[PDB]
């Protein structure tokens, strides 16, 4: 009688949201406070974060 | 008188009831819980069972 159609089924699911980094800024601002630049001037600034 | 129709019979029955195999499922959602995935990641999944 019945001709059973042999097919089985197996299933996933895969969750792909984030991007792998993120750039957290702190902008700097160089002439800064309780010091001074000069046209002409020379020197280094520097910010470690 | 009686010219008998010498015919007997014996008969016999086959049950054919079930498929052979069961496909049980237990599917992934493979970025899991307590851990992640990111975009353009690289890696291993695995599900034992
Ligand atoms: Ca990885």
């Amino acid at each position: 009688s019945v001709t059973s159609d042999r097919t089985y089924y197996g299933y996933g699911d895969v969750s792909v949201k984030n991007e792998p980094v993120n750039v957290v800024v702190s902008p700097f601002s160089f002439p800064g406070a309780n010091a001074s630049l000069s046209s002409g001037g020379q020197g280094v600034f520097k910010k470690p974060d």
